[PDB]
């Protein structure tokens, strides 16, 4: 969403992004949804420099049709006026003309941010690369709040944010984004029918208001995430009514293993029943930047 709503079919798709796409050649699929997947390519001569690099592609399985088509552009013309951040998964190109709408994007190489914590706990167990420790966590957590503040200042609302959604690169630097059709099989479960419901604020659940505010509400829900290592949120507890009432009568999960009073105390206050009074995005990384420093 984009506050103005903006109809995002009624955004003009930028021709700057236009590069050629027999200058693509395709690698291993990272990931595919129902009506999409991300393969790898190398890029020959993009923008200005003209680099060759490793990018990541987002395209339609062959199974999508117009929906998907109007969706995936719908997301081009949205990541084409939002601009270019640090913590955000950048657009360098796209390819409209002559076939299929391909959509190419930075490629960050550590993969999704749950998976990686999961791994890489698995891997401090071993011994019972490089161990983990929480200036990392602190670490990833102001950065992926520095996109969402970037993303609030262009009015922007994600809407999904969490730990699948972020993306680590080259000498981790934590990029908030969103798959979209290109959705993992393995993440299916999260979205109830399809919304992710566990990671929703209560507006956005009953009412179905979306706000800058309840972004921060799924940003809680991700410091969550991070600081128990890539628990599920709200762990054995399945989604009913029984779960709905809870959520609006104002339950919230216990400290996780490795949250500092300081930190799980801001997952709390994101976590806010009235949505003004949550946290805003540039509150958070003040707080979060000082606290990784
Ligand atoms: C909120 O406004 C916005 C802002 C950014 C976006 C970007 O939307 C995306 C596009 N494309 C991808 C996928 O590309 C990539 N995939 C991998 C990958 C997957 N599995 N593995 C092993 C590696 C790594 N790096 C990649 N760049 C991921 C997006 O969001 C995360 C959409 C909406």
């Amino acid at each position: 969403k984009i506050i103005e709503f903006i109809d995002p079919t009624q955004l003009p798709y930028n021709e700057k992004w236009e590069f050629p796409r027999n200058n693509l050649q395709f690698g291993k699929t990272l990931g595919a949804g129902a009506f999409g997947k991300v393969v790898e390519a190398t890029a020959f001569g993009l923008g200005k420099e003209d680099a060759v690099l490793k990018v990541a592609v987002k395209m339609l399985k062959s199974t999508a049709h117009a929906d998907e088509k109007e969706a995936l552009m719908s997301e081009l013309k949205i990541m084409s006026h939002l601009g270019q951040h640090e913590n955000i998964v950048n657009l360098l190109g796209a390819c409209t003309h002559g076939g299929p709408v391909l959509v190419i994007t930075e490629y960050c190489c550590y993969g999704d941010l749950l998976n990686f914590l999961r791994r890489k706990a698995e891997a401090m167990l071993g011994p019972s690369g490089r161990p983990l420790e929480l200036r990392d966590l602190l670490h990833f957590s102001s950065q992926v709040a520095q996109g969402m503040a970037f993303l609030a200042s262009k009015n922007c609302i994600h809407r999904d944010v969490a730990a699948r959604n972020v993306l680590l690169t080259n000498g981790h630097v934590a990029k908030i984004g969103d798959f979209g059709l290109a959705r993992d099989i393995m993440n299916d479960s999260n979205y109830i029918v399809r919304l992710p419901v566990k990671w929703m604020a209560p507006e956005s659940i009953f009412d179905c208001v979306y706000t800058v505010q309840s972004d921060v509400w799924s940003y809680g829900i991700l410091l969550w995430e991070i600081f128990s290592l890539g628990l599920n949120p709200y762990p054995g507890i399945l989604v009913n009514s029984k779960f709905y009432k809870l959520v609006k009568d104002g339950y919230q999960m216990a400290q996780p293993a490795f949250a500092p009073k300081n930190i799980y105390s801001i997952m709390q206050a994101c976590w806010a029943l009235e949505p003004t009074h949550r946290p805003t995005f540039q509150q958070i990384c003040s707080f979060l930047q000082e606290q990784a420093q």
